[PDB]
DNA sequence: CTGTATATTGCG
DNA sequence: TCGCAATAATACA
């Protein structure tokens, strides 16, 4: 397989298109049919002391009895479905990597969106690779380094800015999570939905 | 002079 | 349209 490799301090992750237009399309027809997004109470994050509802949509998924806790929302994972089983299974053969939970975001157009984060979880094993698969619009995905943040910052570390496109796997590998943080800004002139899931390695 | 951390507003 | 610092109120360590 050719990777895009995604260097720089403290940043390793590599870029492949999977699939082409045509099975991406059907994997994607596919996820719209199945998946069953959080509505109401699971669809709401407390962050600098406010709730608010997503700007997105969201779906867990994964083996029993896992959590997946952040911004004060616990969300259980719902069993596996096939059409994200032969996505797993996929991209566990062809990285060498073996995956017990995927989180689910469905960004409608280029106004839903996510705010910059790492992967820093407790649940998160200790250096386990994310997978993250991206299916429908092409959207811009944004690398910041921690120490470039606020008005008077430590560092100035180039931001690092991919195109997620239809049918593509980006795998961000340790220590991405620790040193930066990741973002999926408003694209104003995008129209169509984007469903992304990134494949995890819980611990119970 | 000085603790660390975290969705939209309010600019530019 | 895009980017980004400041920060809704606490919760730590
Ligand atoms: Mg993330």
């Amino acid at each position: 397989a050719s990777w895009r490799h995604i260097r720089a301090e403290g940043l390793d992750s590599s870029y492949t298109v999977l699939f082409g237009k045509a099975e991406a399309d059907e994997i994607f027809q596919e996820l719209e049919k199945e998946v069953e997004y959080f509505t109401g109470a699971l669809a709401r994050v407390q962050v600098f002391g406010k709730w608010h509802s997503v700007p997105r949509k969201q779906a867990t998924y994964g083996d029993a009895g896992l959590t997946y806790t952040f911004s004060g929302l616990t969300l259980s994972p719902k069993p596996w479905i096939p059409v994200l089983e032969r996505i797993r299974d996929h991209v566990s053969g062809v990285t060498g990597q073996t995956f017990n939970f995927v989180l689910i975001n469905r960004y409608k157009d280029g106004s839903d969106h996510i705010g910059e984060h790492r992967d820093d979880c407790r649940e998160l094993a200790p250096g386990s690779p994310i997978a993250s698969v991206s299916f429908g619009a092409s959207r811009d995905f944004v690398f910041r380094h921690k120490d470039s943040r606020g008005k008077s910052p430590s560092r100035r570390v180039a931001v690092v800015r991919l195109p997620l496109a239809h049918g593509s796997l980006l795998m961000m590998n340790h220590p991405t999570n620790t040193h930066w943080y990741h973002s999926l800004p408003v694209r104003k002139k995008v129209l169509a939905p984007r469903v992304n899931l990134t494949f995890r390695k819980i611990l119970l």
